[PDB]
């Protein structure tokens, strides 16, 4: 019958209280002869009926795609609860199940450092801001830029990369224009990792004197 | 017959991911003729079975006390979903039902400040550290002190007090010995309020009353 | 069967000469059949005819209530003179005598330390100062605020909180226009308590009480 996948929740959703995390069981390549799609979610051997069933979606190759969204709770996912998606279908001869949980590795606290642009790139119209996040295990991590408490969109982030000690490390290149950088604006890097206390951290990068790299102080003594 | 209370979960438990939030409903004044009690837990009317009942405690007034604890979800409680501990017992002509939820309102974020001890304080055996938490809403915060990631215990916190502009504020004195203070220990105060980003903030305090304020700024370049 | 309540004066009144401490005796449950009441007092067994009685009041319970007020010189209350409230009511099988005097406990002098506001608040248009009080027994104390001999009213005080050593401690944040604090206006926190010398003390504040005078500045490069 139709293939059934599994989607883990975004680690940013799982590590943030304000965000709702979801465990997703998607079905792909479903024919029109079998529109009946059923799910049975078992958490640690306990069936849960709280799942929400999204509408089916038709692709260009005339296949349905029914999305099974289950609202997961952060304490559950972080503590090691197994989530079983038992789907019984007409086109499937037998029920299909897939097991998903969290990575049961040894947590390692990320170290976050922010680096100002070097003077080489101070000639262009847009400077690059670097957020080094090294020494964290595992790769379930997310990073974004915030300026004066509001989100920043013009940035990218390299995927985590294996290191010498077996941990991971990744970067985040924030492209702001030269003027806003040169006004002394405060840019902050936000990193959410399971090993971090409160699953959050922040580093600030001022223009001249907050981080001493170029020095000119009107000291108030 | 018996009577039923309702304990909201601690704000420290609710606003911290690693902690376990729970709604405790307490039944006291239970006679010997009806010692067995049934707990039906509802979250917006939906029954749950994950509540862990507790052994009876025989009170000195010739009665019992049986308590059932439901571990709530952080998203569920902090959103404002209702919680009803329905207690069924033979003695009660009508089973007791009470409902508790998060205090609805406009959550104004706190503005944490920290105040180093006055100069007159450093002439005593122990100093006191002030962590002002002003202008928040509502009055559900637990404040704890930390030192280099270690917990602090010798501190007290004033109950939240009203503020002229309708908000709240509160205080916390950290009693530490003067010697550790005078070395240059990095003491920090930890707040957890629902209106913050990640519902957590930490304010640093060190020997200097700010960088350009105290005895000398030994510039090293 | 009337009941004779008795209430001490507010401690703020008793500690300070200008305000008037008073003996507030209440006769409650005064039936309408025998509503006429006679008031008597003893000062260590001596009748005094210098008191005044507030007029009769009506309540929602179809009963009567009266309150009488006797002027007390602060010395008599301070050294524990005995005040007894006698009521000669016609609905009484016997006169009721209630004895009130100074609530004698051990005294410990409050140690008033005032703390300047932190620079983090200095960005706001309002600034909150602090007058910590600690190590005093018992918890009956009034803290006021003044500047240039003129009292301020934009202040709030937290209720006393028990300390580790059995004493108490409390705080008093007062908010001012930032500019008013910026020219180094003085701000004295008055503390009135029995254990203090003269039942009164004060500690001042100034833009330069957090900014010292010694500056051993060093430039090592
Ligand atoms: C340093 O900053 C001061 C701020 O008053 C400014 O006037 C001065 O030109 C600056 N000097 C530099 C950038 O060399
Ligand atoms: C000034 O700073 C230096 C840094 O080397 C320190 O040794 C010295 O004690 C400071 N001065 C005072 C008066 O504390
Ligand atoms: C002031 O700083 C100088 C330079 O470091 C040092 O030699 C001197 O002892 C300091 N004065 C003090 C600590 O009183």
């Amino acid at each position: 019958g139709p293939s059934v996948f599994l989607f883990p929740p975004k680690p940013k959703d799982t590590l943030m209280i304000s965000r709702t995390p979801e465990v997703t069981c998607v079905v792909v390549d479903v024919s029109h002869e079998d529109p009946e799609v059923k799910f049975n979610w078992y958490v640690d051997g306990v069936e849960v009926h709280n799942a929400k069933t999204k509408p089916r979606e038709e692709q260009y190759n005339s296949t349905y795609r029914v999305v099974s969204v289950l609202t997961v709770c952060h304490q559950d996912w972080l503590n090691g609860k197994e989530y079983k998606c038992k789907v019984s279908n007409k086109a499937l001869p037998a029920p299909i199940e897939k097991t998903i949980s969290k990575a049961k590795g040894q947590p390692r606290e990320p170290q976050v450092y922010t680096l100002p642009p070097s003077r080489d790139e101070l000639t262009k119209n847009q400077v690059s801001l670097t957020c080094l996040v090294k020494g964290f295990y595992p790769s379930d991590i997310a990073v974004e830029w915030e300026s004066n408490g509001q989100p920043e969109n013009n940035y990218k982030t390299t995927p985590p990369v294996l290191d010498s000690d077996g941990s991971f490390f990744l970067y985040s290149k924030l492209t702001v224009d030269k003027s806003r950088w040169q006004q002394g604006n405060v840019f902050s890097c936000s990193v959410m990792h399971e090993a971090l206390h409160n699953h959050y951290t922040q580093k600030s990068l001022d223009k001249s004197t907050g981080k001493p790299t170029l020095y000119n102080v009107s000291l108030i003594m």
